[PDB]
């Protein structure tokens, strides 16, 4: 049964189990966690690696001697546990200088400072082993319409990601970027609000191949969108470089519940998709243990993230492996969807009378899709009533 | 003041003022309108053109002799009024044969029939003068997770749009396609749910240049997204081929209120963007006069669509033309957003100590953005209190 | 196994399995079902009874001979199967005359007609043995602000329910009313939009005890509310007279999915609540088999409604029965929540220095609620991982 | 012009212009404001009064000497400006001890502490002349289903309000309570989530007449509800004791934009309602100047709150005063809505053949409501296009 292994590739941010509980209406309920303690406890839980924002590891404002003490300590913990660092990112949202954005701040000097802060952390991420560098532009956007010309801000956003592509190319680094979309919060509306908007943006950059997406369950659900559908389009585009797993219960503030909570059936269809498409990147949890919890509650919430992924993996595997489900898929013509519509081109199609002139539209309209039966088989597998 | 002219390029679908009032809980409240009567009345209201789905003009199932009677009659009305037909589209949603989709139906023969129905109407649209052919895949999607493999459905969707690109290319037609996104309704989740998802999809087609988007105000608002922001990204990508104007009051069923209703400030920021970016396509209204109205109420609702666009155009023009607003934009550093972040490349940026080492982060953090003052000037212009 | 029997009190509307699949963008995909055939197919499935709108049983406009003939063949089917009719309701939304409302229509003659149509069906409901009479005011509301004065509409809505209470009291009928709330659709905004608004309104009627609520899963979820929370307040108020069970996947158009679909964890906490509070009314399913389905998919969807309630009942019962869960509830102090705050009274609380001046606020702040461990035990029980 | 004077009853919380800009992803961008400076800058702006949470005026944990000193300098500022204190409230959400609630915390000692903290501030509110005492239960609720038994929590919530009613009655205080509803944030789901739920709960308290509601624009809009509709029901119930005015752009995190921003047409229909129903309470602004702003942007945002109410008051007044609008209201039969449906009574309605057996349902169905023309006249008046 459900014990995490290194092969499950479960990772967690320093900021997830390290969340102190501070929210818009309340102070911290927990003490700050030491990164070294977090690496050790996560290694004991069966996680494979940890990720970080620069300001999680090195206190904003640290002198270069305090910086290397922090880095050194962290790296001894990693080396002692065998924990990996698959991804890293920059905090371009906490400090008041980023109140109007990092890469798309109206003030040019803030945009330059944002880029220098990011490059300093790309060098660190690369020596720690990170292959993905995430960008969450949480402050890029607006609360009012004339505060941001969005066509000019997209020029500044393209310009910042192109300069970053330039830099990693000239250094010969093997890192790839993954843009993390979110529709709103903390800005009234955030630029590149969904997976689709981030995908389309990448196609306009100088080096498209260096950039993919880091979609998060709760973010797409804050726009009422189907997260497994958005992940299937990112996989179809070859751009799912990383993923953030957690839970969200509707269109409201961003909750970051542990994975499995929130929309449980969407979590099931997501694990089924990730596992049958053979996604091989980290299964990263970007969640917040509720501020009602003490530190024992924090590790119970982190353990529940992994446990729920493994139960859903087991149930999805059993659903697809079941002969009855395989027969129900044929009955709903999922095999026929995999056949080309018109492989002999549009002239064969135009000549075929059975495709239009002689098509019996009413016989075809009367065929049932048998979708409810197939979805109740999926419901029975998820609940273990099969 | 606010009289529609031909230069305003206002157009309406046959199905908008022709909506009979039928909804999921109620029967029709109005009689069916004759297309000829609609062309004449819209021409009297000051509209520039009309659009149509094939089944609006020619009754589904018409023999080829009844088809040409309908077409002939319509074309005499257009010719008598000088009304244009800038866009046309296919109905791939009403008939029960399309219950699981047109282009991405699981049944291969339905997908072939969908493509033949569409090509027949592209030929008609081209001889009537349409330069844009819209595709709204209202039935492409699902209510349950195993009913549609979305990666395979995107293959079938790419395949259908590529066959259509093939066909118009081989015929030498000057039509371009515009995909119309919608997140849900009538399917639980519709494929390519937002402007961003449709933009990203286009980049994967064989002939990307033939395809753009037809975004609709209320559709992006059904996902709680900022519609002026999504339009600015489609304009930045060079893909705003057409637009559908109406109103929506929140995340709920698709209302199609007349333009100006619903989110009035978003309507203001949309007209400001369309007018200052010099969009030159039709201002098309895809709206439904509420079923509470009789035919006099239908033409009053259609007239209100145009009237509201012209009042907002006038207010947005006055906002941007005001010296005080121009001064407030400089104060919020909207001019500095138009300056390149690092035009002398990443090595100049890396060497600049003022960009990091010597950057006074606290002086910069303390600068106010002056955004509330600028937005209250915009509020005063919209309300005519300035 | 999970076989329904009439002992489980499962009931279905004639309009549910009977929906023909017509939606805002599509025509019917199924033929009309004969009520007699519905009564015996539902009896075969293990249902306990059926409910109806007047217009589901007797076609609008039937002559009295035709009316009596429909009632006759229906009642014969009831007698033959042992099926009961627990509830009935009026259709005050389909006919065009109800386009601005039934009870709160601006036209006074339509409000009188709405009342006569309802009274006629109350007499029939009582003859068939219905104990609850539902009123869903789906047309009471507005799309625009000046169209409905809402304080005056609530006077007309109170007036209508007061006259229906006077009528059944004069007749000595044992029937009570249950108001069914819905936030929107088919009107832009519907009056009494949630459970709370309907509960508050009832306290203003002349005979408050004759009226309760008939909440529906998907309706409260269309406003992003927690449906188990809404039901606990209705049960706390002693007003849960009936309940409509189905599924909804978020804030969008009203889907009416089969129960168990949509928010599955909310369905689990709902069955946990109804079963532990000892609700004794009908478990009524107001759902629509998707229009993708044929008649065999209709009965599979209906059967799935009952199966899912019975699986969730079993898991909720096993959860509450588990000693480890019972121990986790004590650790989270749910036993202390049941203790009175200040049964000693106000002056004793004011004299209690340990309640304020000597309360150690930091020792209390430091106690973790242990809610994540508890919620993961609930997750394990729902998935059958114990 | 639109200059506020104290005659307009505009009031502001100390926590509003006083917000320092700390949010879930960011630190403060503004220094703390001294209450004394807020009182005189707001008096200069034309405000009538200020409101407070205990912890806004007296820092949590102040010794009684420090407490009295804070109250002293505040009261001196009040006396010097002629500013009033119409309302006050308790902070039962910021301190970590309130992480699972104040009045419905699972820990009994915290619920007693919550009551003592509130009573202490009721005595201070009454001394400063407050007539309304608001209770916003922002921590009463849950993120998971078994963490809070909601029927027992509502017994504890009733118990707490009953004891506060007993306390002010024994003291002979002339102060009434107003419950402030909010659907979520900071808890996953908050108890009494909307106006209707709070209204329904009040009818179960021991002294219902001591309690009403303090609805907030953005809170009801976080559940997609019509705020003018919610306010008309509270006014119909005689329970609108206070109101919080601000803006919200849809269903997402609570934004607290300045009034007039967000849904501008809902702000117009809200001022129309408050002004035509003769609401006489404070027009209170509970908003947050965006963290992008400096202290000058704080006072511009505050001034904009008042300016927008005064512009919308003028347009709503001109709308209702227009003979053409008065004629349009008669055409839409808003005068007939005010007529009793059946003042002749139930048996006369039953004997009226014109109400049913001789009602021409198709002539009534054919009458248009003329609501679009009416709504466009309201649009013209709001935009000043007449
Ligand atoms: O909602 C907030 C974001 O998801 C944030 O937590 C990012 O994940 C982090 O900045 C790394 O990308
Ligand atoms: O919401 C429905 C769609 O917007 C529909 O009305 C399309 O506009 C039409 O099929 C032409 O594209
Ligand atoms: O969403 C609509 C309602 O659920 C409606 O169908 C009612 O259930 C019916 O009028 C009788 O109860
Ligand atoms: O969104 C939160 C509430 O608006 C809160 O700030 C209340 O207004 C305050 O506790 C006193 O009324
Ligand atoms: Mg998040
Ligand atoms: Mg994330
Ligand atoms: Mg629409
Ligand atoms: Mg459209
Ligand atoms: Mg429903
Ligand atoms: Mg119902
Ligand atoms: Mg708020
Ligand atoms: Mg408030």
């Amino acid at each position: 049964s459900y014990q995490p292994t290194p092969e499950d590739r479960f990772t967690f941010g320093l900021w997830t189990v390290g969340w102190q509980g501070r929210d818009p209406f309340g102070d911290a309920t927990r003490p700050a966690l030491d990164p070294v303690e977090t690496v050790q406890r996560l290694a004991e839980l069966g996680a494979h690696g940890v990720t970080f924002h620069d300001d999680d590891l090195i206190p904003f404002g640290s002198s270069d001697t305090e910086r290397e003490s922090h880095i050194k300590r962290f790296r001894q913990a990693l080396d002692a546990t065998g924990m990996t660092v698959p991804m890293a990112t920059t905090n371009l949202f906490t400090h008041p200088v980023f109140k109007d954005g990092g890469f798309t701040a109206n003030d040019r000097d803030v945009r330059r400072y944002a880029l220098r802060k990011t490059i300093r952390n790309i060098d660190l991420a690369v020596e720690l082993g990170a292959k993905t560098y995430v960008a969450w532009g949480g402050r890029e956007g607006a609360e009012s319409g004339a505060a941001k010309d969005v066509r000019v801000a997209l020029d500044r956003m393209k310009e910042a990601f192109d300069l970053l592509g330039e830099y990693v190319t000239s250094q010969g680094y093997d890192t790839r970027f993954a843009i993390e979309p979110k529709p709103n919060e903390p800005r009234g509306d955030i630029l590149l609000p969904t997976v689709g908007h981030a995908l389309a943006f990448i196609e306009r950059l100088e080096r498209p191949e260096l950039y993919g997406v880091n979609p998060e369950v709760g973010h797409e659900q804050m726009a009422g969108l189907n997260f497994p559908h958005g992940i299937a389009q990112a996989l179809w585009a070859g751009k799912l470089f990383h993923i953030d797993l957690n839970g969200q219960s509707g269109i409201k503030y961003d909750q970051d519940l542990r994975f499995g909570a929130g929309d449980l059936r969407a979590a099931f269809w997501l694990v089924d998709l990730l596992e049958s498409a053979g996604y091989e990147g980290p299964r990263h949890f970007d969640f917040k243990p509720p501020r009602t919890e003490d530190i024992d509650g924090v590790w119970a919430s982190a353990a529940g993230c992994m446990r729920n992924y493994l139960i859903l993996k087991e149930r999805a595997a059993a659903f697809r492996a079941d002969p009855e489900v395989q027969e129900a898929l044929r009955a709903s013509r999922l095999d026929e969807l995999a056949q080309p519509t018109a492989a002999d081109g549009v002239q064969e199609l135009l000549a075929d009378r059975t495709a239009f002139e002689d098509f019996d539209v009413d016989a075809a309209a009367a065929r049932g899709m048998a979708f409810e039966r197939l979805d109740q088989l999926a419901m029975d597998h998820l609940l273990g009533a099969r």
